[PDB]
């Protein structure tokens, strides 16, 4: 089981304080974004566009599965994971941190008819969100801290 299964949005800072909180607790940080690549041997462009949205979903519920119990670390889950039905059945029990943030500070923390990309990420958290906040076990707000000072906060909250 993972000491910390990170989860949050792009503009959440989760890449950095994944790398510092597993150099803190001395484990290592694997990231399912990148294990589905290591497992398929296909990047996520591949896959999704040869095989399909459902055949992604389907091995990225198996990978994360797999982490959840072969990763001892901390494992970073991407994005979209979380929708997955079968995956926040997985999570059950697990120590889940939500590294959270709002729309306004992703927006800010991101960056350089229909709707602009502002509008896009924006409506992206409105449906993330509430699955994120379903399976963690830890908000840490992320909107003013700096790295640092989140992962010394993860740490006071970690049995």
């Amino acid at each position: 089981a993972p000491k910390a299964v990170l989860v949050g949005l792009p503009g959440s800072g989760k890449s950095t304080i994944g790398r510092r909180l597993a150099k803190a607790l001395g484990v290592g940080l694997l990231d399912t974004d990148v294990a589905i690549e290591q497992r398929t041997g296909r990047s996520i462009a591949d896959i999704f566009a040869t095989d399909g949205e459902q055949e992604f979903r389907r091995i990225e519920e198996d990978v994360v599965r797999a982490a959840l119990a072969d990763h001892d670390g901390v494992l970073s889950l991407g994005g979209g994971a979380v929708t997955s039905p079968g995956v926040r059945a997985a999570l059950a029990g697990h120590t889940v941190v939500y590294l959270e943030i709002s729309a306004a500070e992703g927006v800010r923390r991101t960056g350089g008819a229909g709707p602009d990309r502002a509008e896009k990420y924006r409506a992206l958290m409105a449906k993330r969100a509430p699955l994120y906040r379903r399976v963690a076990t830890m908000r840490v707000d992320t909107n003013r801290r700096n790295p640092g000072a989140v992962v010394r906060h993860i740490l006071s909250r970690l049995q």
